[PDB]
């Protein structure tokens, strides 16, 4: 496996100029260099790259084109009130990438040589962090199968590559713009013995159509139905949560389980590590259907709706189009209080304003 | 719109490679000499095609082939016949199945009158790649992908339809039936109600890579895919599945899983479905077939034959299934094969032209 003592670094000569942050399109600008690191069953793992931004040479038989052998990360770095760069949490997403590769059949690599030859390749690029305490700089861990062979196989040739791409507020005002979703359940991102616990490339391709549909219904995200019963299971590409007063009458956070359907996101997990630190009131890894959302809807006992992913730290949603009409969900006229305090909290981790386990200085 | 044929721009090589020997070939790791490229944008659409030498893609590193699996592809084989006239076998059904795919994947529509005579061009300059032998062919791979230079998933601005040719060797190197072995375990599933099961998209196989390096562990060439909490048999490995047997009202019946979403539509399944339809000599059911359903008529002794069927192996016959630990021996062949041999006879017959059919055309 390769090593970030052997990286070999080629600096670009000419620099782009970066943009303005509040003017950003998620994921089209890409910063000066990038991380390559070529694997072969011959041979073992290269040694790893930082050179410019490049088009990758692949052979037009590479399995990532045919049968989408591949898999992605997303993770982001924080410039601080102190000037300070963080990553969030980033062992949990090269855990989520390793354990991915194992699912597609890609080599494995040491997890901390990957982390070291990230943290390299941000500093080396460190000025595209953005100075603004809403926008980040993107991470996009990429891993592809470039075995020149039309046979369904494990590859024998792998590229791993790590992207660079500043992200401006998801929100344009700053704060919040709540999001109406499209609820059909003709679509299932998931099913219980699939990869939808991993990020493999295969289980987005077949959501753009979904998504098509959403914004042709006036939506911005689908709601991700499952089962005979309407479970909501994650809102786009974001794990959803449901501040409510459940069927016991008690104030309740809850969140669907992760049965093998739902993308164990980073942030999930930190706003039930929060919620439980908080103890003010129940938090509940639980089966969620439409018809207890409408039946606690017409009980008035729901208050708060979000996604919370890469993404969106905190996404409120305002409606949901089901069966042909719009239901309204109340977030936004009760605040709302518990997404603010969590957008609040997670921001303060991000951006330094609080000391963390959650948070590293890089490299 | 479209990409036309009639604007075809043609870049012949200047150095040509061995072709190799008909009988030592592996599949999908021997390219010929050209490729067919056609260019996409939102902006302009569909840029002239090209027939051109063989080449790696220049791709973004961005592109949504490499993240979201924007992307799916066909497989379909060109025949050297006995009379040395080179036929495509149903290509029309290719072109439907990849046009539906295109659809699915949010990728642009193209014709598929204009993409069939651009193969066959691509085919026609490349044709002494079709292989000099009665059981070897040249595959055809379109493959079309998105090349979006942007992380943010969204239907793309930006796609390449590309097709490689392959020669093929017989499935079976000895050139006569080798009876596969299944792994049946209902821990993985290939395809779901509202899924794109029924759809070559990339991202349906990627998967199943696991599932396979599973089976050959526990000594099976194949993975029979289960679903449901009935473990429904549903496909052998890439290929649909067949049982012909005595149903459970005591009538001769060939069985296939039905097309709820979950089954590939295979080219080789429609074939044989419409032979047994006109043959007329036993019941012909698209009907659900569960592990249950299948160890009783076992039980019974009312199984003839299991295959899978598919572009890879016309017919590949089953002769067991690992199951919850257990050996499930499944009697194919000691009942002949008799259809199983009396199908690949038609087929391969129709396809190197010892018969006339409608489902061949002579190459352009
Ligand atoms: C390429 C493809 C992709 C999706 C659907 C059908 C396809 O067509 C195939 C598949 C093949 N295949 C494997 O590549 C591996 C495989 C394993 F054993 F790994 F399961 N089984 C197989 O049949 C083939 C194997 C030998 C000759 C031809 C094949 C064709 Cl034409
Ligand atoms: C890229 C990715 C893939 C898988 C999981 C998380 C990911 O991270 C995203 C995804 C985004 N995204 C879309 O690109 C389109 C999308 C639609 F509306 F089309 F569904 N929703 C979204 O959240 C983002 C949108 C804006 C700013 C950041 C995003 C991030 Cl960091
Ligand atoms: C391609 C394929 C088949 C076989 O279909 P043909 O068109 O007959 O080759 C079967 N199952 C799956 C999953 C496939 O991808
Ligand atoms: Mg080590
Ligand atoms: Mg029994």
């Amino acid at each position: 496996t390769f090593k970030a003592k052997d990286l070999i670094v080629t600096p670009a000569t000419i620099l782009k100029e970066k943009p303005d942050p509040n003017n950003l399109v998620f994921g089209t600008v890409f910063t000066d260099h990038m991380l390559t690191v070529e694997w072969s069953s011959e041979f073992g793992w290269e040694k790893p790259h930082i050179k410019p931004l490049q088009n990758l040479s692949l052979h037009p038989g590479s399995s990532a084109l045919h049968y989408a052998v591949e898999l992605f990360e997303g993770l982001k770095a924080f410039r601080g009130v102190d000037n300070k760069i963080r990553l969030f949490q980033p062992n949990l997403n090269m855990d989520r990438m390793y354990r991915s590769a194992v699912r597609a059949t890609l080599p494995v690599f040491d997890k901390e040589e990957l982390l070291e030859c990230i943290q390299q390749l941000v500093k080396l690029d460190q000025e595209w962090v953005p100075y603004s305490t809403s926008a980040s700089l993107y991470i996009r861990p990429t891993f592809i199968g470039t075995e020149p062979s039309l046979g369904v196989k494990k590859p024998t040739k792998a590229l791993l590559f790590v992207l660079l791409s500043p992200v401006g507020p998801y929100f344009s005002s700053g704060t919040f713009n709540p999001v109406s979703l499209w609820a059909n359940p003709k679509y299932v991102r998931a099913w219980k013995g699939g990869t939808g616990d991993c990020k493999m490339g295969g289980n987005y391709g077949s959501s753009l159509f979904a998504q098509c549909e959403a914004v042709d219904n006036g939506c911005q995200q689908v709601l991700w139905l499952y089962g005979e019963d309407h479970q909501i299971t994650e809102v786009g590409t974001m794990n959803l949560f449901l501040y409510w007063i459940n069927e016991d009458g008690e104030e309740e956070l809850a969140t669907p389980p992760l049965d093998g359907i739902i993308l164990p996101g980073v942030t999930r997990r930190c706003i039930l590590d929060l919620a439980h630190q908080w103890g003010e009131f129940k938090v509940s890894e639980r089966y969620l259907t439409m018809d207890d959302l409408t039946t606690a809807l017409e009980g008035n006992r729901v208050r708060e709706m979000f996604g919370s992913g890469t993404a969106c730290v905190v996404c409120p949603v305002s409606d949901i189009l089901y069966k042909g009409e719009t239901i309204h969900i109340p977030t936004m006229e009760n605040g709302p209080k518990l997404a603010s305090r969590i957008l609040s909290k997670l921001t303060d981790i991000q951006y330094g304003r609080e000391e963390r386990d959650w948070t590293i200085v890089l490299s």
